[PDB]
């Protein structure tokens, strides 16, 4: 397995200016910027935001002057965090080429801000813009996504018609996954609510002029670069950890699983939200039947497996799953809270003796209770042998290096079956607030309702997602429509919704 390779990685100015810098991409940037992969979105990260004007009666609202004012942040956030503005390249390398340029000018700078907003008078939701939009690629036949995009949409007739008090206008962000993880996707949905409240309801062409160049310091700092550890240090243990993922990944490439059909078409999503009350009460069952370091994620996790294991092989099987895990808690503290391009790291769960925790929807409750905190159990146990670990964010980045050369070499990696993948992107108020404000004073303009969160799936696996915002749970699985039917993936999400709740006290 080939090292880490630091230097590598690190920004790299690419003339006298100063003002380009370039970069290779690491870890699991390589996974989502393959070339073949990214010039067709395979990866591509939405996030799906429905807002209601809150606004005195007093605040205009329209789908121009909205653009507008997501304009003048979304260069406050450039400024901020430049990730924003990055650009793709390749060579004959698998790891994609991540670049960023200061603006040339004020001006070049507004136009790129310009060009990132868009809106449209219409009736469609933001994740039916998502379906056209996947739709339209697809048929339009090979360029890699901006690293973000907004589409604004409201239910009026025209581009300056007032939205009227209490009406809704949705937000679809779109980035390409190479720049962002999801967590700091979601922290820059969060910086662009902040940032417009200063433009609500004023003199933008007065303001002072950002001074372009500034801000190249401001890119996220290389991951290699930026962990507590330092990989020079590493040895036979680090090596034999790697490999005993890559293994695991390897192996679960073949595996018995879920059946699916073969071929390639249209990501397509199934979201069950759990309502406040209900998460509640999932949430309270965990922290009473299992205890401190037990999660709501543990048990969708479990949950998974036993609607799989009541879907559906040898005697021995072990549910193995190759998870990714956020990596920032192996970056230094003044780093760690702070950064906006991915950070993500591995780990393996396990669960043993499937027959035992083998149960169906009709037996007794008490057999379901037990069955799930046996799996809890052994999902939390094996995170602790990989999140316990000090070089767990080093062993990310080489195992996903190993992982990106995978995937290219086999791009058809599943034949007939594969297991369903959890991802856990936790609570939403960590980085998006509830109300996007007039900063000058206070006043609630506009009420965030809803947070979808949205990544395209080209692979036949089922991916399954766990967030939560204003204290109810929200599950999504998104699937490629090739694989499976609507039907077939809303039968499998109520099976693991109905034992979730079955958890209940």
């Amino acid at each position: 397995l080939p090292p880490l390779v630091p230097a590598l990685y690190r920004w790299k100015s690419t003339g006298s200016s100063g003002r380009q810098v370039q970069r290779r991409c690491v870890g699991a940037e390589a996974i989502v910027g393959l070339e073949e992969k990214n010039r067709r979105a395979l990866y591509d990260l939405y996030i799906a935001t429905s807002l209601r004007n809150i606004a005195p009666a007093s605040t205009l609202l329209t789908l121009q002057n909205l653009k507008e004012m997501f304009e003048l942040a979304l260069l406050d956030a450039r400024f901020e965090h430049p990730e924003c503005a990055c650009t793709v390249s390749w060579d004959d390398e698998v790891p994609a080429i991540i670049t960023y340029e200061s603006p040339e000018s004020n001006e070049s700078a507004r136009d790129w801000a310009r060009g990132c907003i868009h809106v449209q008078p219409t009736a469609k939701s933001a994740l039916d813009l998502w379906s056209e939009m996947e739709e339209g690629r697809a048929a339009a036949n090979n360029t890699p996504s901006k690293s973000i995009e907004l589409f604004l949409l409201s239910d009026v007739s025209t581009d300056s018609t007032p939205i009227p008090q209490d009406a809704t206008v949705e937000i679809l962000f779109h980035s390409n996954h190479l720049f962002w993880d999801g967590i700091g996707c979601r922290k820059f949905v969060g910086d662009l609510f902040r940032l417009v409240g200063s433009y609500i309801g004023r003199d933008s062409r007065e303001m002072k002029k950002i001074q372009w160049g500034q801000e190249i310091k401001n890119l996220s700092p290389p991951v290699v670069d930026s962990l507590k550890l330092d990989i020079n240090t590493l040895g036979s243990e680090f090596d034999d950890k790697c490999t005993e993922y890559t293994s695991a990944l390897v192996a679960n490439y073949k595996s018995r699983g879920m059946k699916f059909q073969p071929g390639l078409a249209l990501p397509r999503c199934v979201i069950h939200k759990l309502s406040a009350d209900e998460s509640i009460d999932i949430v309270k069952a965990v922290k009473t039947r299992l205890g401190p370091g037990f999660t709501i994620s543990h048990l969708t996790q479990a949950a998974i497996v036993l609607a799989l294991l009541d879907h559906l092989l040898s005697d021995d099987e072990v549910f193995i799953s190759p998870t990714s895990v956020d990596g920032r808690r192996w970056l230094r503290e003044d780093i760690a809270s702070n950064f906006y391009a991915m950070c993500q790291t591995a780990a393996v769960v396990r669960i043993e003796n499937l027959k035992s925790i083998t149960v169906s929807h009709k037996d007794e409750k008490e057999l379901q209770v037990r069955a799930l905190e046996s799996a809890c159990r052994n999902i939390k146990k094996s995170y602790r042998q990989w999140l316990e670990n000090p070089f767990l964010q080093a062993l990310g980045l080489r195992v996903h290096n190993f992982e990106a050369s995978y995937l290219h070499a086999k791009p058809i990696p599943f034949e007939g079956e594969a297991n369903p993948l959890f991802i856990s992107d936790g609570i939403n108020e960590r980085f998006i607030p509830h109300e996007i404000k007039q900063t000058a004073t206070g006043e609630n303009v506009l009420s965030v309702e809803s947070i979808d969160f949205v990544v395209n799936q080209s692979l036949p696996y089922l991916a399954i997602r766990l967030d939560s915002w204003r204290d109810a749970s929200t599950l999504n699985i998104i699937y490629n429509d090739a694989n499976y039917t609507e039907a077939e993936v809303q039968k499998y999400l109520q099976s693991i919704v109905e034992f979730m709740l079955a958890f209940r006290l």
